């Protein structure tokens, strides 16, 4: 609740954190997000989107233990869904699974949270 702040990640909650990034990896309306965009199916978007982020990079530093408290982690998480409401127009399949994959990731976080107390 506040846990979330100020509470270092633990091993422990490591184990989580992969847990809920394996969920939304396996999740159909996440195939968007899996790895870095393709330059060359969206030429532009490196130039328009200054920090972008997807599920592999996150797997990465989940690996490498680089996050120190859970904000960090949802802060990367969110930074993909507003990348792609952004970049995407609102009619878009891109936005669809964005609004999808958003929600689901809300419910498993409350979902670690629970755990995590």
């Amino acid at each position: 609740t506040a846990m979330t702040v100020l509470t270092p990640l633990t091993e422990k909650d490591y184990e989580g954190l992969k847990r809920v990034l394996r969920s939304l990896q396996a999740h159909k309306m996440a195939w968007p997000f899996l790895e870095p965009v393709d330059p060359n199916d969206a030429p532009d978007y490196y130039g328009v989107i200054k920090e972008p982020m997807d599920l592999a990079t996150m797997e990465e530093r989940v690996q490498r233990r680089y996050y120190e408290k859970l904000t960090e982690f949802v802060a990367d998480m969110t930074a993909i869904f507003d990348n792609c409401r952004y970049y995407n127009p609102s009619d878009s399949p891109f936005y669809q699974c964005a609004e999808v994959l958003e929600s689901f990731f809300v419910q498993k976080l409350k979902g670690f949270k629970a755990s995590r107390s």
